[PDB]
């Protein structure tokens, strides 16, 4: 649960964005922001309700407040700069999966898909997704910039699909260094990498682990580490044998070549061939999904405008409300869960039975 002036800044977030929305709200009791007022409203609403998915529009909301230390305006004000710069293409990206980037021959994002350049192989000790990059594997020369980063954003969307109920909300990277050489060193994708998970996914990232870094890593790392802000420098750990990953990551999920007892084949990639969408042109029931969501997302902002102006929280309606506003959050989680099959192509992870949404 959270604290009373910690409610208080939830409730404000919202308040900003129900002002951006034409939903009716008086905020007295707990015009648009500067941040908000360069924004459209039919297309932050429509975005902002696509890109929840799995995680209730409290938590998503809350990961973005805790990021600004739960300082209300600068809250608003980095939501308001993701909204702007996150429109529809990570959304597309996701749905599309690697099933489109094949169709359309997108070759430097095939060839990293390929690669198994960055591959979601299991959860660490806290239930968190785990994402394996091995950097010996990278040459700047195999694809542009853009194709790198659409492949980095695709990697990251797809490990948001693996976050478990009652559990840490954030991606484990394990750095595999072993063979790497200035060969592969790119600082333009650590700098994207940084600059994204830092305005685009608050409070996403759970371990850092750079395992067996080689000698000639020293003198980079004195440059990045500059470039970290101290809450991501505070999640990273080197590491140098299997016993020390054993801390962070189960046997059962660690690559058999690093000691673990995960035998996943990490030479040859085996693309989705498409035979798990068969919902993907249903597009009726698609059609039934989605007003049962428009619906379920009118009551979730009624509901939640009425907890806004509503004086006091000792109050029994108080109660009722914090109680409807929980059990629309579970049925928008839920609605989400149906809505998968009918709008996202299935990744290689629905079809090696790891990934269940
Ligand atoms: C999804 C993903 C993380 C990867 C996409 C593909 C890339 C970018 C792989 C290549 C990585 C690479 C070329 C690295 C060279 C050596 C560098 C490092 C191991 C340090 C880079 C990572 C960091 C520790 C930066 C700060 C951390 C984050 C993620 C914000």
């Amino acid at each position: 649960q959270l604290t009373e002036d910690q409610e208080v800044v939830l409730k404000q977030i919202w308040t900003h964005l129900f002002h951006l929305w034409q939903v009716p709200v008086d905020g007295t009791h707990i015009k648009i922001h500067k941040a908000l007022a360069n924004l459209d409203p039919q297309t932050t609403k429509k975005q902002f309700w696509h890109d929840i998915k799995n995680e209730t529009p409290d938590a998503t909301i809350l990961k973005f407040i805790r990021a600004r230390k739960w300082n209300a305006d600068k809250t608003i004000a980095m939501l308001g700069h993701d909204l702007y710069w996150r429109k529809d293409t990570i959304n597309k990206i996701i749905n599309g999966g690697e099933r489109a980037v094949y169709e359309n021959n997108e070759t430097g994002v095939i060839k990293n898909l390929e690669l198994q350049k960055a591959t979601i192989q299991g959860y660490d000790n806290d239930m968190r997704p785990v994402i394996l990059v091995r950097p010996r594997l990278h040459h700047s020369s195999d694809q542009t910039e853009q194709e790198l980063e659409k492949f980095s954003l695709l990697v990251i969307e797809q490990s948001k699909l693996f976050f478990k109920e009652n559990y840490p909300a954030s991606t484990t990277i394990l750095f595999d260094l072993n063979g790497f050489s200035m060969s592969n060193m790119d600082y333009a994708p650590v700098k994207f990498l940084i600059t994204c998970f830092e305005a685009h996914y608050p409070e996403s990232l759970g371990h850092l682990l750079i395992h067996k870094a080689p000698w000639i890593f020293n003198p980079i790392w004195n440059i990045i580490k500059n470039w970290l802000d101290p809450v991501v420098a505070s999640k990273i750990v080197f590491t140098k044998n299997i016993d020390e990953l054993h801390k962070f990551i189960q046997p059962q999920y660690i690559p058999r070549y690093l000691g673990g007892e995960n035998d996943n084949d990490l030479d040859h990639y085996t693309p989705p061939d498409g035979s798990l969408d068969v919902h993907l042109k249903d597009t009726e029931t698609r059609a039934m999904i989605e007003k049962e969501r428009e619906e379920l997302v009118e009551q979730f902002l009624t509901v939640t405008a009425q907890w806004i102006e509503h004086q006091p929280l000792n109050d029994p309606a108080y109660i009722q409300l914090q109680e409807k506003r929980v059990q629309l959050s579970t049925a928008l989680c839920e609605n989400y869960s149906k809505l998968d099959p009918y709008i996202r192509s299935r990744s290689v992870y629905d079809y090696n039975g790891s990934l269940k949404v």
